């Protein structure tokens, strides 16, 4: 039958590769929260960057650029915290 599932790769400012399963019916905001719990970083303090440009809250699934395994750059400005 039908199906829909695709994981993404996020790279933290500390050079950490993380994998998370997501669906095209999801959004950046939701993904950010998932990663936050994955390790324990502030989603409101972290941001996504692709090729140099930042990714909005809907710039991911709806954008039609989410695949089973995509490489994205994640930069967080924690400077010391959880």
């Amino acid at each position: 039958g039908p199906l829909g599932s695709m994981q993404i790769f996020v790279k933290t400012l500390t050079g950490k590769t993380i994998t998370i399963d997501v669906d095209h019916a999801d959004t950046v905001g939701a993904v950010k929260a998932k990663i936050y719990d994955k390790e324990g970083i502030p989603p409101d303090q972290q941001r996504l960057i692709f090729g140099g440009k930042q990714l909005e809250d809907s710039n991911a699934m709806s954008d039609y650029n989410v695949q089973k395994e995509s490489t994205l750059h994640l930069v967080l400005r924690l400077r010391g915290g959880v």
